């Protein structure tokens, strides 16, 4: 499943370190695994980047669901532009703790 | 009808309140149902004041059915906090409902 | 199959006529044919606005895809932003022109 | 290979001659082969130059590959046009087999 990857590959983008970023990505296309890398990616363009940019949600998800029809090997370039995108995007995970504030708020 | 209350509280702007009826529908299980109404509510109550809203509404909520729980809950948040702070308009809705009443 | 009506939107549409726009649409929306309303207004938004406003296919498209999921009467609400979008859009048929001359230029 | 005299002509921000060598791919009946490299195309040739341009090209092409001949045309020529002019940058593509070519 290559999570340890995965999970480097969202603190990278957190961290907003763009070569780390595309290393740790570059090691999950050499692997296959093209479904969990768009939906780690995907999550991560909600989660982190959230409210303070939501375009690079729209190029994300348009870019992944098109790299997942077109296949390795051209599928790298699609993702390149999304993980670049995304480390160097403002951020906020303003939406995600508000969630789930509002859950934890419900009455029990 | 808490669907109902979704659609007032994000038509009122109110952030805290149209998140505390989203969760009650997320632990009340029918994602279909609440994706239909935010998309309803996106081209409806916010409209032609702020088009964007409505590419990010409809990317989001198909996204979040493809995904599914527990990440979905991510993904509506980001839908509904747009939806509540963006400019409001509902002059399409009425436009069309008044072209259609023209009809009879 | 209404093209009689049909026709008449897409001329509404390129005179940038708007209420006569919504008249022709709604005349189509109670005859009930949501996928050949869409299919015209994907065109018209392709052929009749084309380069000279981009956004409106991305609006377009987005919205009648969602419509034809949501179906009516909902999906009346998403084709009335759509039909106001393209009536009130800057226009050019350039693309349809170039691409014809093109298919014109080639040798037979 | 007219795929590539294609690619060439984008590159070259040459709308006469894209249209030319689209023309000629559109006769010879691959519609899935002339989409997938238009989206390759947009990604690696304009990126991160435009990024709106990578929107415009997926949106036109799925959609022409569902509505067909003939009206298909008219989508892809505003792809190629828009491509054509597009500012231009390989930045993406040359940064992503960097990163490949140093895991070995
Ligand atoms: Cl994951
Ligand atoms: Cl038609």
């Amino acid at each position: 499943g290559h999570y340890d990857v995965l999970s480097a590959l969202q603190k990278s983008i957190r961290g907003s370190d763009v070569d780390a970023s595309l290393h740790y990505t570059a090691r999950l296309i050499e692997a296959g695994d093209l479904p969990s890398l768009a939906r780690r990616l995907t999550v991560i363009a909600y989660e982190d980047i959230g409210l303070a940019n939501p375009e690079a949600q729209i190029h994300t998800v348009t870019a992944l669901d098109a790299a997942q029809k077109i296949g390795f090997p051209e599928a790298r370039i699609l993702i390149a532009n999304v993980v670049i995108d995304l480390a160097l995007s403002p951020k906020s995970n303003s939406a995600y703790v508000a969630m789930d504030k509002a859950l934890a708020d419900l009455k029990t």
